[PDB]
Order: structure tokens, then sequence, then C-alpha cells
């Protein structure tokens, strides 16, 4: 029953092709939530989560971080594109900011109540957007390979942070994770780390099955628990 | 509204003075939850949490771990009493098992659905009780100084574990917490760690006010968030 529509946004050097979802039957301004997808691109997994957020009463924008709606399917083809973003965090943040712009342009979005969630690379994207100083009230990352802190970002995260983490995730090792947590603690960010034992990468995606590589596996419990923790953080900051 | 009654229990060595709290508006067998208090003794803070569990539909037993209902207020005498349990974990576990016995003796308790929570030393007590092999479906610790693992306990934890942890807690430092998590991971315990940035010991007790010592401070958010996580875990295992 959720109103679902394509949205093209961004400045023309290849436009982003995303999805906007909201509960048509609700009225007035509502919180908006960005959904940043896994590295491959905007897939049904990300769109379905945007639909769940709409059912929770939010205006959700499932973002395209590649341009043109491109969804990679091999790591050899994906590798150039993702390494380019890792090496150019200014461009990476600009792409995320373009999604925020498009969300803020919706008539139904409360500009003072905007948050972001992200899966894998999308969770890293949320943190990059927050580090740029964007006015996110909250952000939640799910099995994300978070990037190292940069001095120039000190003090720029104004929202709350929830990191949902598989304790055995090989793409977010303890030393790198502790360095991120030390940035957040230094700047007195309200952060929470929810770590799951026996859980690794991609734990929210049912397509991460036994055919996948070691360290990439769906976990139904972690999926449900992390979603519940995100729902509780949003209830907090959107009250 | 909650039915609240003193209960004296034990099997010889000492006689414990606890509180049994339940919603007597509900019929049939109900899940039971042990509440182990802070090191001082069975105080109002612990009884109040047992009351809240009763309101959730559980039969709650707020445990006395010293005997006689004694509540210490001087560190010069409480210290030795706690360290004596630290050095005799068999005795420590027997006192916790006496509480479990008294909970299971209630006509209204579903002995297939029993859990335990604890604050500070009480959270350490929950983990000792589970390591003994007690049939706890779940346990949740709140700012607990958990004790190091014993090989004899390998594989004896049959329930789910949620550890709610102030990242700055001086009584539970990273190296020692990692050793506990290594035990749980080795035995494939379904465990979760919920860590709070900028939060330390005693974060659930408002009595840990500004007059206290460093590293002991109430945090309203961590209090609410950890309680909500515990609620979600019990909703899981008691379904």
């Amino acid at each position: 029953a959720m109103r679902k529509q394509k949205i093209e946004y961004g400045n023309g050097p290849t436009q982003f092709h995303g999805w906007l979802i909201r509960d048509d039957s609700l009225d007035g301004v509502r919180p908006g939530v960005l959904v940043f997808p896994e590295a491959y691109g905007l897939n049904e997994h990300a769109i379905e989560r945007a639909e769940r957020l709409a059912q929770l009463g939010y205006v959700a924008l499932a973002a395209d971080m590649h341009g043109g709606g491109v969804v990679y399917s091999d790591t050899a083809t994906l590798g150039p594109a993702i390494r380019s973003l890792f090496g150019d965090r200014a461009e990476w943040r600009a792409r995320a900011q373009a999604a925020l712009d498009a969300l803020l342009a919706q008539p139904q979005v409360d500009r003072d109540r905007v948050a972001a969630i992200g899966f894998c690379f999308g969770g890293a994207t949320c943190l990059e957007l927050a580090r740029s100083g964007a006015p996110l009230s909250a952000l939640v990352t799910f099995h994300a390979g978070l990037q190292p802190p940069l001095e120039a970002d000190a003090g720029r995260i104004t929202g709350k942070v929830l990191i949902c983490h598989g304790a055995e995730d090989p793409l977010m090792k303890p030393e790198a994770l502790n360095a991120v947590l030390a940035e957040l603690s230094r700047d007195r960010v309200d952060w929470q780390l929810l770590s799951f034992g026996g859980v690794a990468h991609s734990f929210t995606n049912p397509d991460a099955d036994a055919r996948g590589a070691p360290g990439f596996a769906y976990n139904a419990n972690a999926d449900r628990r992390s979603w519940a923790a995100m729902q509780g953080l949003f209830a907090e900051v959107f009250a």
C-alpha cells in the first residue's frame, strides 16, 4: 500500500536513479530516512528496507551511489568503481549529499528530522555523510566497513550513531573499528556499538548464502535485532 | 498494582531475604526472571526493576546474595565480602542457584522459561550462574564486571547472552571483556554486546549521581536503551 516512485536526482554528469517511498495515507511533514545500499548498487534489498521505513511512517529515499542506477554483479567490474570512491572521499560524500538534497526536496519531509541507514558500503557512506557535517539526527550502519577517521572531520558529527556489527566481520577488523570509536568518543558523539557473536558480514541480506565467500553470511537474529535497535534510535530522535 | 511479597529462601548455610513480584492479574504459568542486585545488596533499585519485569508479565525474584537482607554501605566491609565470593566461585554460584531454586519453586513459574538480569556484581552473578550450567533461557548484564572464564565451564551456557556495557567502565576493561567474549564465541553462545560511548559503570542507577566517584555515573539514555534491548531479548526467548 506504500506509495513508491522512481526519483532522478543529481547534477547531470550522470544522474542518480533512486526510489522514493512513503505512506500515502499519512499527512503532514514526516521524518525522512536515506537508505544507502551495498556496494554492488541499489537493489531490491535496499528498496524493501525503504518500504519498511515508509510503513513506520517515514519518507524513505533509496539512494543510487553509482549513477544511472547501475548495479554491478562481479567484483572485477565493481572494483574500479568502489576503489575510486574509497580514494576520493570528497566525491563519495558529494554523491551522498546529492541523495540528502533530493530527500530534503520532498514536500512531506521534516527538514529537522532526517536520518540515514546503510548496508555494507552504504553504512560506510552514512558515516562519511555525517563526517562531512550533514544535519543527520541519527545514522545506523549494518555490517559496514567504516573508513578511518580524518582530522579535518573532528567535531562534525552532530547526530546519534548506532553501529550494528558482526563480531567476526573480516571487512571491519578490531583495530580499525576501535579507531573509529575513538574519533566518536573524542568528539563526545552519542554512539552505540551492537556487536553480534558468531556473525560476520552481510548479515542482513538473505542472498548471502552458503555459496558465498567465508565471512559473508545472513543471520536472521542479527538482522531482526539490528533493525529493532535502529527503530528504537529513530523513535528516540524523531520524538 | 503488582503483587509484592518477601520471600526467605536457602538450604542451610545462610538464609536469604528476597522479594517476589508478579502481576497476579495474569493466569497460568509465566516466565520467571531473577534480578541480582548491585554489590551493596538487595536495594530499592533492584526491587524496582523486578517490579517493572512483573509489569511485563514475568514472575520476578529480586535476590539477596549476602544473606539476611543485609545492605552494605561501607567499602571497608563490603570489599572483603565481594572479594570472598570472587575467590570462591563455587560458593558464589551456590548462592545464585538458591535464588533460582526459589524462583522455580513458585507455582506460577514456567520452569522452561527462566532468565536472569543483574546490575554490576549482579550481572557478574548472572554469568556465573549460567556458566554453572543452570537452565537460563537468557541473561542480561548491565555494567557488570564479568569474571574471567574457567575451562571447566566450557559449553555449559545453554541460553542467550546480552551484555550491556559502558565503553568507559573502569571495572570491565577491553582485554578482560574480550576474554569473556572469546569463551562465548568458542562455545557458539548466541551473544550480543551493546556498548555505549561515553558511558561508564552504574549507568542504570540514578543514585550514581554527581556526588559519586569517577567512572560511576547514571546515563538516562544507556539505561533506557539497555532495558529495551533486554525486553527484546526476553520477548524472543519467551515467545
